[PDB]
This record gives structure tokens, C-alpha cells and sequence, in this order.
């Protein structure tokens, strides 16, 4: 997999973000995470801060289908090299979702993060 540059336009929700990608606006849905929205507001504020504070945002498509039926890019999003998808799960602000259409590269990574949050009774796991 490869990271590509993008620019933040707008944080939408814990699990969705609008980016300029290849010099057009596109909406991205985070791979392999389910966020609430309860911890919905907390999940959204965490996502928001992570992307808005980042100096560099990058998009990494997986090896599976790259867009959902709503036209959203399905990707791992990084802020300053740290994966947002992972960060949400590790913080107990998202659960790991089922693999969608072959996009499973970071599934074990995320499951590890989730197990740890759960062991810590953190946020959603409290």
C-alpha cells in the first residue's frame, strides 16, 4: 500500500472526513472502524482535532474496493504519520468493523488496538 497526499477540507463525523485529494474535493470513510453517532460527540471531536491539528494528511487505499456505494473513498487516513483509524480504536472511540470487499490489510493492527482499549475499559468500553 502507498500513502498519497491530501489536504483537509472538513471533518464531518468520527468516521468521515472531506479532503482535497488529487486536487478535487472527495469524502472519505475510514476503513475498518465503526464510530458512534454514546461517545458520538467525543469520537467526532477526537477525529476533528487529529485532522485539524495535522500538518500533513495522507490517504492510503487498501487492496480492495476503493469507494463505497455512497461514493466515499475507503481508506486509512494518517495525520502526521499516525493512523487516525487506529487512534480512534485505541482510544476506545470506535470498534473494529467487518472487513468490506477485500480491504483487510490493517485488520489485525486494529483488532490489537481494540483489545487494549477494551482491557482498559476505555470510553465505549467503560
Amino acid at each position: 500500500l502507498h500513502k498519497e497526499p491530501a489536504t483537509l477540507i472538513k471533518a464531518i463525523d468520527g468516521d468521515t472526513v472531506k479532503l482535497m485529494y488529487k486536487g478535487q474535493p472527495m469524502t472519505f470513510r475510514l476503513l475498518l472502524v465503526d464510530t458512534p453517532e454514546k461517545y458520538g460527540p467525543e469520537a467526532s471531536a477526537f477525529k476533528k482535532k487529529m485532522v485539524e491539528n495535522a500538518k500533513k494528511i495522507e490517504v492510503e487505499f487498501d487492496k480492495g474496493q476503493r469507494t463505497d456505494k455512497y461514493g466515499r473513498g475507503l481508506a486509512y487516513i494518517y495525520a502526521d504519520g499516525k493512523m487516525v483509524n487506529e487512534a480512534l480504536v485505541r482510544q476506545g472511540l470506535a470498534k473494529v468493523a467487518y472487513v468490506y470487499k477485500g480491504n483487510n490489510t490493517h485488520e489485525q493492527l486494529l483488532r490489537k488496538a481494540e483489545a487494549q482499549a477494551k482491557k482498559e475499559k476505555l470510553n465505549i468500553w467503560s
